């Protein structure tokens, strides 16, 4: 049971070692069609057989900044007390208000920053398996580095906000599955309260074969299935 085409093999191969030769460049497998069964079923299978130092689990609050140019600058609050004067906070403030505060803060162990580069990656969907390979450049910000000139607020940006609950699990040296309870909105009003969607995707911490990728792909696809 092989997953690629003989072209899509080929293409893939050459996304692995452009990332492997990457400064900032991130390697991810997107499983689609997650839903609340399939998402029970994937956090249920990788929390049991995960040994626990290996198991990473986060509720975070994402704030986009999308740029006309379809850029982005985004913001990850992981301290929930700051998650909670955020919303409390901004809930009736200005989306230019919201701008200069979000590029304003400085990067910690709590607050990641990074600047993706929507127009760099590389994106292909796979025949007859529901999948994406994307390839994306994401410069992370972080603290003590030497800060570089940050994007300039126009008040033209449109903002999006994600709640989310991630679990993490690092399968190997190599790749790591990640699974999210995703809440998504363009506005904070309720936002902990919007319905949830589902996301899976196993990504890459070091470039590893396109054959031992086939196999980490083929273990996935017998759990989600069935």
């Amino acid at each position: 049971i092989t997953i690629f085409s003989e072209n899509e093999y080929n293409e893939i191969v050459e996304m692995l070692r452009d990332y492997s030769n990457g400064d900032n460049l991130e390697f991810e497998v997107s499983f689609k069609n997650i839903n609340y069964p399939n998402f029970m079923r994937i956090t249920e299978h990788y929390i049991n057989i995960t040994p626990e130092n290996k198991i990473e689990s986060n509720n975070y609050l994402d704030i986009s900044l999308i740029f006309p140019d379809k850029n982005v600058y985004r913001v990850s609050l992981f301290n929930q007390e700051q998650i909670g004067e955020f919303i409390t906070k901004f809930s009736k403030a200005s989306s230019n208000d919201i701008s200069r505060y979000i590029v304003s803060l400085d990067p910690s162990d709590d607050i990641e920053i990074v600047y993706k580069n929507r127009g760099s990656g590389k994106l292909i969907g796979i025949d007859n398996w529901a999948i994406t390979i994307k390839s994306t450049e994401e410069i992370p910000l972080v603290a003590g580095k030497s800060k570089i000139s940050k994007p300039k607020i126009t008040g033209s940006e449109r903002i999006m906000y994600r709640y989310k609950t991630r679990y993490s699990f690092t399968i190997n040296k190599n790749s790591r599955i990640d699974i999210t309870d995703v809440k998504s909105s363009p506005i904070i009003w309720k936002l902990m309260t919007v319905p949830s969607n589902y996301e899976l995707e196993l990504e890459l911490i070091n470039k590893i074969d396109i054959n031992t990728l086939e196999s980490e792909l083929l273990n996935v696809f017998m759990i989600i299935q069935d």
